């Protein structure tokens, strides 16, 4: 049985500023909006037309798709919260940005020669999460297992490293992941 108690901040460690996060992103039709300041869960529809954004959030969840809240995301080279935790480092890079797309959040799949896409902000580095061969048939899945730093706007930071993107019988665009919130070295 899943209920709607397997999603959201399935687990919260207010000591260890960690948790884990599950959302239901297998409609292409919605952003699933996770704020990490107020250990909270929204969703909206997303049209051709775009989106309507909840007043306060800092990532969204589109099928394998992020987008971030005025945010900048570094791909670090950690594959464990444990092991970034451990360095006592702040790791160097560079945070990159959101970027305005008109063809890469997909919206609607039915005409699958035609694809439909909403201008949409997107993160592609976050994104990095989970990569999708579309050059293979059926795609190859492969997930980066690397830790990824949001620096949000407030300039607090965020630790989030992608657990699973299958439920337990193997459906694709269930998405769990695990975080450190806020991130201090």
């Amino acid at each position: 049985p899943e209920t709607a108690k397997d999603f959201g901040f399935i687990t919260i460690d207010h000591a260890n500023h960690s948790g884990t996060v599950r959302v239901d992103a297998t409609q292409y039709t919605k952003w699933n909006y996770i704020n990490l300041h107020t250990l909270q869960i929204d969703s909206a529809k997303v049209t051709a037309e775009g989106a309507d954004d909840p007043d306060t959030w800092d990532l969204a969840i589109h099928r394998y798709d992020v987008k971030t809240n005025g945010g900048e995301v570094l791909e670090t080279d950690y594959q464990s919260l444990s092991a970034l935790k451990n360095a006592g480092s702040m790791p160097q890079g560079i945070f990159v940005a959101d970027e305005w797309t008109t063809n890469k959040i997909a919206v609607d799949v039915s005409h699958m020669g035609y694809l439909i896409y909403a201008p949409s902000d997107f993160n592609p580095e976050l994104s990095k999460w989970l990569n999708v061969d579309t050059s293979e048939m059926p795609p190859i899945y492969t997930p980066s297992n690397k830790v990824y730093l949001l620096r949000m706007k407030d300039d607090t930071m965020a630790a989030i490293r992608l657990v699973s993107y299958m439920n337990a019988a193997g459906i694709k665009g269930y998405m769990t992941f695990d975080y450190i919130y806020p991130y201090e070295p």
